[PDB]
């Protein structure tokens, strides 16, 4: 349940986020994220071996998952004394989400 997991860690992470109300959590929140990320790289519970397999040897499957620890990594750099701004991206990254569903959509 590593993956049905790290769906609601990446969520239950980033409401830690808005509600870290300290740069200390904020930190640990997206250190989680970054953290899952890399682990979910590997993700595929439909099984991408049954549906569109694309073609760049899956490597813009991982990009879009090593492309996202782009955008939380310097946030996380925010992270870590800037907090609105790491909370206010927080709100950048449940848009990603968003975009991630075109992913897995």
């Amino acid at each position: 349940a590593d993956l049905e997991d790290n769906w609601e860690t990446l969520n239950d992470n980033l409401k830690v986020i808005e509600k870290a109300d300290n740069a200390a959590q904020v930190k640990d929140a997206l250190t989680k994220m970054r953290a899952a990320a890399l682990d979910a790289q590997k993700a595929t519970p439909p099984k991408l071996e049954d549906k569109s397999p694309d073609s760049p040897e899956m490597k813009d499957f991982r990009h879009g998952f090593d492309i996202l620890v782009g955008q939380i990594d310097d946030a996380l750099k925010l992270a870590n004394g800037k907090v609105k701004e790491a909370q206010a991206a927080a709100e950048q990254l449940k848009t990603t989400i968003r975009a991630y569903n075109q992913k897995y959509g």
